[PDB]
């Protein structure tokens, strides 16, 4: 009920690496995870381009596959939680993501 996830949700990068669906789509800037599954429904309407690399990056990457310069603030408002400090560094060089 009132765990840490009630405030800020604890994600693994490993979870996001299993990206073969539109709802299984998130991006990480460093140590926080963003809800990219809502973000794909906004402008591009095609998960495939950003879902293939869900969990790769957010910092500059949300603008690559997502929107124009809009993609900066539009992803930041979709903050879903934090990515685990060990997982972001574990799969820091992701094979089936980039």
């Amino acid at each position: 009920a009132e765990q840490s996830d009630k405030d800020v949700k604890y994600y693994t990068l490993e979870e996001i690496q299993k990206h073969k669906d539109s709802k299984s789509t998130w991006v990480i800037l460093h140590h926080k995870v963003y809800d990219l599954t809502k973000f794909l429904e906004e402008w591009p309407g095609g998960e495939e381009v950003l879902r293939e690399q869900a969990g790769g990056d957010a910092t500059e990457n949300f603008e690559d596959v997502g929107f124009s310069t809009d993609a900066r603030e539009l992803s930041k408002k979709y903050i879903i939680g934090e990515l685990h400090p060990d997982d972001r560094s574990k799969i820091a060089k992701p094979s089936e993501t980039l």
